[PDB]
């Protein structure tokens, strides 16, 4: 498994969990409303350790680029601003989030030919899966 292998346009297909994710990290109801009806694309690209990862749909889009290895600050989508870390390791892409002595994880590889996204915080856990498009 390659970072490689996640490049592209994804479609989701599935959540299962996420509105439970977002009341752990005190979400307020204008995002949660907007992340219960948004079925966003996620468009992975990767030039050797430089990833960038945008989430595009009708209600919003965010994007971030860094250096795998490198810590950055990402600005997340409900508006945090956390000390980010994405590494592609054991046939996985981790990017672990750090934020005001709180953490959680989002991890994304490739099962069966989707991309299946996973976050958890505080044992909160939620599950994306995402096929791929054009
Ligand atoms: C603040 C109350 O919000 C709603 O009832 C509601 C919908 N329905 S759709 C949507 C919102 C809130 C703002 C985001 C989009
Ligand atoms: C963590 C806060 O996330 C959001 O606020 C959020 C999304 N988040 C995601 O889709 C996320 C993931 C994914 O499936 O790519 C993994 C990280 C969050 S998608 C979306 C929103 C809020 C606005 C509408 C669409
Ligand atoms: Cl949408």
């Amino acid at each position: 498994a390659t970072v490689q292998q996640l490049e592209g346009r994804w479609r989701l297909v599935d959540s299962k969990g996420f509105d439970e994710y977002m009341k752990e990290l005190g979400v307020g109801i204008a995002l949660r409303k907007m992340g219960a009806m948004a079925k966003p694309d996620c468009i992975i690209t990767c030039d050797g350790k430089n990833l960038t990862i945008k989430t595009e749909s009708t209600l919003k889009t965010t994007q971030f680029s860094c250096t795998l290895g490198e810590k950055f600050e990402e600005t997340t989508a409900d508006g945090r601003k956390t000390q980010t870390v994405c590494n592609f390791t054991d046939g996985a892409l981790v990017q672990h989030q750090e934020w005001d002595g709180k953490e959680s994880t989002i991890t994304r590889k490739l099962k069966d030919g989707k991309l299946v996204v996973e976050c958890v915080m505080n044992n909160v856990t939620c599950t994306r899966i995402y096929e791929k498009v054009e």
